[PDB]
């Protein structure tokens, strides 16, 4: 997250992070089910853990936090390995979380975001571009949906239905490190991070995230087929 500010203890317990051997935190999840996770499509990976409930970049243990397993990796089918379409998977954890105040799951929008809108997203990502800077706790930015108009002049021919650009302020978005993260707006999930410009931050150059107002069937029958 760049230009972000630390996030609030407590706030965000649906935020998660996907650990590899040893801690490399690799793309950010969102927990939108007592056992199933959310995360870009393009995060899928063989081996991994998944770690809750934690405010702090670093394995630094902290009471609240909870770490499970991927048992089974879902991702939409139309995802395509060039394109940036249908850029959301479904993660099913080895058992359901243990509900407290850092750890809750988060609903999905059925609404999609107009312009305007004002939405939240966070991650470990770096916090600088071209240059790498990990921040040492979970990070937050206020960033707002634009036109899907605007969204497809800044990427002609690349932007998709299935996203949605946001962040117009100078020096605020998101970066790599952040993908498969949460963008909450009205309370509610709306999207993922997905991608964006590089470096990050250029002007006139939004994120774009994935458009989960677009996919609540599959993710509930997906959940249910698999319950
Ligand atoms: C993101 O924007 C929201 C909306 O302005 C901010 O929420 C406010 O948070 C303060 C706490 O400092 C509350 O007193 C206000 O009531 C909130 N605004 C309302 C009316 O919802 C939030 O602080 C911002 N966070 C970041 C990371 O910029």
């Amino acid at each position: 997250i760049i230009n972000g500010s630390d996030c609030d203890m407590h706030t965000q317990p649906w935020q998660a992070a996907l650990l590899l051997r040893p801690n490399q935190l690799y793309c950010g999840a969102v927990l939108v089910h007592p056992q199933w996770l959310l995360t870009a499509a393009h995060c899928r990976k063989k081996v991994f853990r998944v770690r809750l409930g934690h405010y702090s970049l670093s394995p630094v243990y902290e009471s609240g936090q909870q770490m499970f397993q991927g048992v089974k990796s879902i991702p939409h089918p139309g995802y395509s390995h060039p394109g940036h379409s249908n850029d959301l998977m479904l993660i099913k954890l080895n058992r359901r979380i243990r509900p407290t105040k850092d750890v809750r799951p988060i609903n999905v929008s059925s609404h999609c975001p107009s312009a305007g809108t004002k939405c939240l997203v966070s991650g470990w990502g770096t916090t600088k571009s071209p240059q790498v800077h990990f921040p040492k706790v979970l990070q937050c930015l206020n960033i707002s949906v634009l036109s899907q108009k605007r969204c497809e002049d800044a990427y002609p021919r690349q932007i998709d239905d299935t996203m949605f650009c946001a962040g117009d302020k100078a020096g605020r978005d998101s970066c790599q490190g952040d993908s498969g993260g949460p963008v909450v707006c009205n309370g509610s999930l709306q999207g993922l991070v997905s991608w964006g410009d590089y470096p990050c931050a250029r002007p006139n150059r939004p994120g774009v995230y994935t458009n989960l107002c677009k996919f609540t069937k599959w993710i509930q029958e997906t959940i249910q087929a698999n319950s």
